[PDB]
């Protein structure tokens, strides 16, 4: 990668991070506990999905993927731990997908396990609402493998980069299956209009375009916003990054406009993604 | 700002706009001709749709509403008629709903007509998307009328003001209502994945926020972009409406990296949109 790399900012940008978080956000992070039970039904049902496909995932795998999930949702609103398992399930196996060749795809033995995964855990409405988010998202980065529309998004501008990430970086399905864990009719209609998305996009991706860049520069991956940015020039980087910093505090200050749990939800999210992100387990 | 307006400015940022287009998009909208039958079709729908919140619409107003569907669809794609004609009732109540005095707002009156008619014309699967489509955005706008979120969203930066209208204007809805009348898989996932919406929501709320200035601000109404800058100070208003425009040109040339129908579609909308607009 040469110079083209974060690696001199790492512990500066890790540090600057926390200081905005514990700032602007205060209430940090908790993990949530499952039971060994509720563990062991997750695992079983991502390896059930992921049968039909020849892998063979073990639980540590499982269980590094299943961290965001853990760190990132808030305990203090779960009510529906049915839910809760569903999108500990599905974030996994989406994890899984996305690692895989994609000349592996076999959508036609994947959709119907996701399908089958939702039925299980949410009611119909819920169900097809979590199960068009997931088939939307896995549609889309088939859509946008080496495709112009992606380069001419990712290239432009900040503005066009973070407009496609809220689909690409997973927010929407993500909103779009978590809000039957908290049976809160408010974050529910947010997260149905994809203004949860819109409002978070920025906060996660940021953050894990931060942690992925040299991985992705080294694969040749064009989707990060650090790419917007002359890395190698500190001085260049140092104005990229406090604009970004920007972007989270101007979302996060906007955040606070919402009604309390909603708001609750959205700021574990950014910042539990934030703690995940940067733990020795990641 | 109750009093402000840009009228000495409409002249002038039609002409840009109009300029703008000519440049960038080149390939003008054309209206789409309903038959007798079908504008019949439409009004009687619309009227039945209405019917039960004892609101009484003119032909004359319907036909109003329905102008920016006739006019913002890409005719050249046009493949599923009965669609299309989901698209202008739809369009049309939702207009009527949102022009009555939200004390009249009767849900529950109100949602099943509009489940009727996605019923009526799309097939079961497409008919669940518009109607979701449809009642999240009925459901938004009873959420933000004066709500401190829609005055935080609307009075930061046009950043956050654009984020909010993504919903609040309607065109998530549209495309999502839209995308069987051109039944293109590209278009249909973009749609589905609401990036459709992300990339015109720009152009059609400038257009849009730019005619509705007076009105809205005369009503107290805040959610208008013109609002972040004073249209009272020339200098500030030229500044502002540049930066729009670039805004406008930035998203135009993005969207002509999608393939021709997608790219047909969502510049025929910006541009339709703009052209009804000033005829209305
Ligand atoms: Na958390
Ligand atoms: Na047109």
């Amino acid at each position: 990668i040469g110079r083209s790399s974060v690696r001199p900012y790492l512990e500066e940008c890790t540090r600057r991070f926390q200081e905005m978080f514990d700032r602007h956000v205060v209430t940090r992070p908790t993990k949530v506990e499952l039971t060994d039970a509720e563990l062991r039904e997750v695992i079983d049902d991502c390896n059930a999905a992921v049968a039909p496909l020849g892998k063979t995932v073990s639980d540590e795998r499982w269980i590094s993927y299943v961290g965001v999930v853990l760190w990132s949702q808030s305990p203090r609103h779960i009510k529906d731990m049915e839910a809760f398992k569903a999108v500990c399930v599905l974030n996994c196996v989406t994890f899984v997908w996305d690692d895989m060749d994609p000349a592996l795809h076999d959508f036609g033995l994947f959709l119907p396990q996701l399908r089958k995964i939702c039925e299980k855990y949410y009611g119909p409405e819920d169900a097809e609402v979590a199960y068009e988010a997931a088939r939307a998202l896995v549609t889309s980065d088939h859509m946008f493998r080496d495709s112009p529309i992606k380069a001419a998004l990712c290239t432009t501008s900040p503005e066009q980069y973070f407009r496609f990430r809220v689909t690409d970086i997973g927010v929407d399905f993500w909103m779009k299956m978590s809000y039957p864990i908290y049976r809160h009719p408010e974050f529910t209609e947010h997260a149905k209009t994809s203004l949860a998305a819109r409002m978070t996009t920025r906060g996660l991706t940021i953050v894990n375009d931060f942690y992925s860049y040299d991985r992705e520069v080294s694969l040749g991956q064009i989707t990060n916003c650090f790419r917007l940015c002359d890395v190698s020039d500190e001085t260049a980087f140092k104005e990229f990054f406090q604009a970004r910093l920007d972007d989270m505090i101007e979302d996060i200050e906007c955040i606070k406009a919402f009604d309390q749990l909603t708001q609750d939800v959205f700021l574990d999210l950014i910042y539990g993604n934030f703690v995940w992100t940067t733990s020795n387990k990641r």
